[PDB]
C-alpha cells in the first residue's frame, strides 16, 4: 500500500475549492493509502511573519485539516518543526543538490530581502518527501518542477550509494470538482489570491458568502444552461451547487428551468453556507480542545519519528558519518 | 558559570600545522580559562564530496588528533556535529534570517566554487548559516578560529544581531579570538599563498599526521627571501617565508617572535630552518605517539563521542527550545 506525503502550509488559508477537490478525494482514500499530511512550519518562516499569529495559524490548520475528515487513526498527521529529522535530511540534501538547480527554480523566483530560507526551501520540501520513502505526492502545477527536483536528488543520491530512497511520483488523478473564481470564471478559485472576493473560505459566514455570491459574475434572455465559453460565471455557479449537492447539471438545469440568476446564486450561496456549517461546527470542536489537539500532535510526530529514523539513519550510514552511539 | 567557547574543524583531508596553529593550539590554552565546547563538523565536510568510508576514518581520526594535542573530554565537551540534530534544526531557521546577497558575498563559498566546479552544491552555498548555527546553540563568547574563518564569524554575529533585535536576547554575539601570530600560516615553497589540506603541491604542507622526516625535507626547502646579507628578522610583508617560519617555530617552542629574533642574530637561513625542521619534527614524533595511543582504543574514542553529544545537546536543546518559542513553533508535547 503506497505511501502518500501532503504539505499543509499553516498560514493557507483553505477555500471550497481546496475542500471539494482535493481534501474531499483525499479524505475518501485513507483506507486506500498510507497518508501522512505534515504542517510545515518550517517552510512557514521563510516568509517573515508575527511569531504568535504563527502559532495559532498551525492550531487551526491542525483543527481544519481535523474537521475536514483528515483521522489521524488512519492518516499520519504531524507539525514539520516535531521531527527534526526534516531539518537533518534537509541539511544532508543540500549537499546532494546543485547550486545552479536552485537558482533556477521559478518559485524561488534578488540580494537584497530575498532570506536563504526562501532559496533552500526546495531542498526542504525534497526532504520532506523522502524521509517517508513516499510513492506519490499530490502536487499543483506552481509545485510540479519542486516534484522534479525531488526525484532527481534521489535517484542521484540513490545512484551513489543505493535504493536509499523512494522515487516520488505524481499523484496524477484531479479531484473532479470545477471550482472557479466568483469574478473570473477563467481561473481556478486559489486560496492564494490575493483578491479575497475571489473565493469563498471554509470559516466564512452564511452572510458573507451571500455577499460574495451575489457578485458572482454572470450573463444576458436570462437562462440557467451549463456553458464555459458563453455562460462562464454560470457554469461556475452549477458547477459548485453540483459538487456541494451531488446533482447532475442536467438535473440541475432542470429544477431552474424557468427560474432566474438570482434564484440560482440563493441556491447556490444556501447550499455552500449549509455545507460550511457542519464544517465549522467540526473545527470549533477539534480547535478549542487543547489536549485532543497536543494528542494529534504528539501521536502523529511519533509515527512520523519511527519512519523518518529509518530513513535518515540509512542515508548518515551510507554518506559515511559515525552512527550516534546508542 | 564561565564564558562559553565553541570552535570546529572539518575531518576531511589531513589537518595541517596551520590548523594547529591556527585554532587547535588555542583550543587547547584555553580549556581552563573558560567553558570549552569542540566540534568534529562532519555536516560541513559533506559539502565536498567524500567516499563515505574515509569519511566515516576520518571522523575518528580528527577525535584522536584533538585528543592527541591535549583536548582533555574531562575539561572540554568533544562531540560529533551530526550527532546533535539541534544544530541541523536551527541551521535550517537561521537560513530565513540570512540575506542571499550575505553569502553569495563569501569568499569561502567563490574558493571553493572555482575549486569543486563539478559539485557546485547548495550546501557549499548554506555552509555558513550551519556554521552559525553551530556557534549560537551553545551561547558562544568566543570562537578561536583562524584568519580564514574571520567573514564567516562575522555574518554569525550580524545573525545573532538580527535574530536578537527581533525577538530578545536569544542569542549572545559571539566574538573571534584569531591569534596575533599563526592565525595564516603560509605555503612551504610560496609563502603569500596560505598552507591548504586540498593543495595539489604536497611539498607546501605541513600534515600533523605525517612522517616527520618529510616534514624535516620539506621545511628545509621553504622558500626565503633574497635580502643581502640575509637576516632573520620577522616582517611578514617583505620576508614572507622567514617569518612563516617564525611564526612556526614560535608555534612549537612557546617563545616569542623577539625573543627568536635574538636567537638568530647572526644567523643565516639555512640555520633557521634547520631549527624550524628539528623543532617541528619533535613535536610530530611525540604527537603521532599520543595519536595512535588513542586512535588505537576506539571504544573509547565512542565514549568521548557519547558523552560529549550527550552534554552537547543538554545546551543545543535548550537554544532551541528558545528559539522555537520566539519564532513562533508550536512546541512538540513532552
Ligand atoms: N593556514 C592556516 N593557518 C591558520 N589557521 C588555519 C589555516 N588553515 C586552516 N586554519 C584554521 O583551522 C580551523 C579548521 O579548519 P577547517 O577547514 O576544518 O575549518 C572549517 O571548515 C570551519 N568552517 C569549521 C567550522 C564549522 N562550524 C564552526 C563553528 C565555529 C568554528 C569553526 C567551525 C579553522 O579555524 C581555520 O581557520
Ligand atoms: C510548501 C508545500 C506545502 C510543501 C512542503 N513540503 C511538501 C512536501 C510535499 C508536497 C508539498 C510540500 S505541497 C507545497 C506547496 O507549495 O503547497
Amino acid at each position: 500500500k503506497p505511501i502518500v506525503f501532503s504539505g499543509a502550509q499553516p498560514s493557507g488559508e483553505l477555500t471550497i475549492g481546496n475542500y471539494m477537490g482535493a481534501l474531499r478525494q483525499w479524505v475518501n482514500m485513507q483506507d486506500d493509502y498510507h497518508c501522512i499530511y505534515c504542517i510545515v512550519d518550517q517552510h512557514a518562516i521563510t516568509v517573515r511573519q508575527d511569531a504568535q499569529k504563527l502559532r495559532k495559524a498551525t492550531l487551526d490548520t491542525l483543527a481544519l485539516y481535523l474537521a475536514c475528515g483528515i483521522d489521524p487513526e488512519k492518516s499520519t498527521i504531524f507539525v514539520q518543526s516535531h521531527v527534526p529529522e526534516h531539518a537533518q535530511l534537509g541539511w544532508a540534501l543540500n549537499c546532494y543538490t546543485y547550486f545552479g538547480e536552485l537558482s533556477r527554480m521559478t518559485q524561488f523566483k534578488y540580494a537584497e530581502n530575498i532570506n536563504a530560507g526562501l532559496f533552500d526551501y526546495p531542498v526542504l520540501m525534497a526532504a520532506d518527501i523522502l524521509l517517508y520513502q513516499t510513492n506519490l505526492v499530490p502536487v499543483g502545477e506552481d509545485q510540479k518542477q519542486h516534484l522534479e527536483l525531488s526525484r532527481d536528488i534521489a535517484q542521484r543520491f540513490n545512484a551513489l550509494y543505493g535504493e536509499i530512497f523512494k522515487v516520488p511520483e505524481p499523484f496524477i488523478p484531479k479531484s473532479g470538482a470545477r471550482v472557479m473564481s466568483l469574478l473570473e470564471p477563467t481561473k481556478k478559485m486559489s486560496k492564494s489570491d490575493d483578491n479575497r472576493n475571489n473565493v469563498i473560505g471554509l470559516l466564512e459566514d452564511p452572510k458573507s458568502v451571500v455577499k460574495k455570491i451575489k457578485r458572482a459574475v454572470t450573463d444576458s434572455p436570462p437562462v440557467v444552461r451549463y456553458d464555459v465559453q458563453n455562460k462562464a460565471g454560470v457554469s461556475n455557479l452549477l458547477d459548485i451547487l453540483s459538487a456541494v449537492t451531488g446533482q447532475s447539471i442536467p438535473e440541475l438545469e432542470k429544477q431552474f428551468e424557468g427560474k432566474m440568476y438570482g434564484h440560482l446564486k440563493g441556491e447556490v450561496a444556501d447550499a455552500v453556507s449549509g455545507m460550511l456549517t457542519e464544517l465549522q461546527e467540526r473545527y470549533h470542536r477539534f480547535r478549542n480542545d487543547e489536549a485532543f489537539l497536543q494528542q494529534v500532535m504528539k501521536d502523529g510526530a511519533e509515527k512520523a519519528s519511527a519512519h523518518a529514523s529509518r530513513t535518515l539513519k540509512a542515508v548518515y550510514e551510507a554518506i559515511g558519518f559515525v552512527a550516534k552511539p546508542h
